């Protein structure tokens, strides 16, 4: 893991979308490069760059359709030390550790490593579900956001203090992960109309989203 | 650690000497060959081949004088599988793991590592010295490895009950160690003219030396 050699520890990407995976070996330019390659961790290689073969992306599961090198020199840069590797169509099982290797000579092999995480924006609905009074706690508000990646963490700003209960659940695509949040209390007169607000945070929003809803309850 | 790259665990060599340390990447012959390392283990390049750039050593400490790859194509094999490397005028800070690197394309780097092991062969020398009856247990005979490396293992081959003692000490070449080995024992009188023999150990010997010596006891 070599200082000569700069990427980014991790980089993240949406699912079904696009990144960059910049890899340079710095100069001073004292050294000749090889070749280029990037591989997985287990070994595998997923693209390599050489001056005078050209390039290869020998892996059928990231292939030439996904992936590409951003170097944009005119077939002829006096020397390729701009290693970048863009991706497209992102999968959940692109999430990797990826490492980036200049073969130089005579100096050996430098290199790098970058993780890459593939995020799956979430979609997010609340309701309040409409209740009798009684002295049984029910679910008298729910919240889910479905199919995230990672997933989401719902949390409920409510000024009566009602228990939150949440499980997990599969997405609907591959390692996606849906939320289901319900918000429990025993039911009481004074509560109708009052606002709750299920409040999702997950790394794909600038912030926590917000959804409110209005609670139901009988006999006002 | 790979398969296909072929390599030596061990190497031994005398000091001052010459070894080859041998390397190939194994056929079938798959992949090009992009660029060959040779590096120890800090990561120190010890010798480097390259198909349009050629070769280099670059390290002073393992100068193109001594340094050099057997690889005896005229100029152009057609690939560059064997690798491997000849040493001489071999030094005890030579001694060390070294790494056989093909950079191949597209599919990646393989390595092999070889121990290189620097022997020395040590100088044996023994004598009996001439002492007197009495009860203190006197040094009778004294057998010395000299300057060997690794240290040489002395023992005794006798009749005769007597104690053994031995002691290290620098041998005079950089990494070589003397060996010192005294045979004791209370002095008596059938002991005069019998045969003690001193039985030396060492890497760089067939088998076992044997110094025999001549006990010598005071008034026979
Ligand atoms: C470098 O990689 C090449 C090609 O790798 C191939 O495709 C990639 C996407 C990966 O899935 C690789 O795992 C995969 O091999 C390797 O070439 C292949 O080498 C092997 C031998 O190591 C060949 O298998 C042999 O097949 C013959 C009969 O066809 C048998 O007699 C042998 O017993 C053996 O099973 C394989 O056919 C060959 N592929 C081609 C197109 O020639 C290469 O081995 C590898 N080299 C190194 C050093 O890693
Ligand atoms: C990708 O790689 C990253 C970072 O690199 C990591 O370090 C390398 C040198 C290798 O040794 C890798 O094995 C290692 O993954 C990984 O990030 C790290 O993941 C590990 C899980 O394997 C996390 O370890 C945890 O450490 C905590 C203590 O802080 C323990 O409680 C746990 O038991 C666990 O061992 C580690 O937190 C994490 N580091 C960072 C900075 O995020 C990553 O896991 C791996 N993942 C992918 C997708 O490629
Ligand atoms: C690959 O190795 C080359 C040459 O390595 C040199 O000799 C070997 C036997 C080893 O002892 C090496 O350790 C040694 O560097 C490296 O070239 C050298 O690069 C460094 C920068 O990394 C240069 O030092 C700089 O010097 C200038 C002024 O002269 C300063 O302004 C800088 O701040 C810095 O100190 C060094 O001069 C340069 N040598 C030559 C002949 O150009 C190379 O860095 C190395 N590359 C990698 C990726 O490892
Ligand atoms: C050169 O390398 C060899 C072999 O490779 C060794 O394994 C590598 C994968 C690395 O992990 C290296 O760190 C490691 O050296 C070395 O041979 C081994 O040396 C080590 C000392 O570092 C020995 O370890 C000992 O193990 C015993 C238990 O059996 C313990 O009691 C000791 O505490 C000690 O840790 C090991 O015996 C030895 N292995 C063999 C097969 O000889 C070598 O030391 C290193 N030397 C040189 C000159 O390059």
């Amino acid at each position: 893991q070599d200082v000569r050699v700069r990427v980014l520890p991790e980089v993240r990407g949406r699912l079904g979308g696009t990144v960059e995976l910049p890899c340079h070996l710095l100069p001073p330019t004292t050294e000749r490069v090889s070749q280029v390659t990037w591989q997985r961790l287990d070994g595998t290689v997923v693209a390599a760059f050489h001056p005078s073969f050209g390039v290869d992306f020998p892996n059928s599961q990231f292939s030439k359709d996904r992936l590409s090198f951003v170097r944009a020199r005119p077939e002829t840069n006096a020397d390729l030390r701009d290693a970048t590797l863009a991706f497209r169509g992102l999968r959940v099982e692109d999430e990797g550790n990826y490492t980036c290797e200049f073969a130089t000579f005579p100096n050996g092999t430098r290199r790098g490593v970058t993780w890459l995480r593939v995020i799956a924006q979430p979609e997010n609905h609340a309701e309040a579900q409409e209740v009798t009074i009684g002295p049984q706690s029910v679910a008298v508000a729910r919240c889910v956001s479905t199919g995230g990646r990672p997933p989401a963490r719902i949390t409920w700003i409510s000024s009566l203090g009602g228990e939150a209960k949440d499980t997990q659940e599969p997405g609907i695509q591959a390692g996606t992960v849906t939320i289901i949040s319900r918000y429990s209390l025993v039911p009481v007169g004074r509560a109708d109309g009052v606002k709750v607000t299920c409040r999702v945070e997950h790394e794909s929003f600038e912030e926590p989203i917000l959804l409110p809803v209005t609670l139901s309850v009988r006999y006002h």
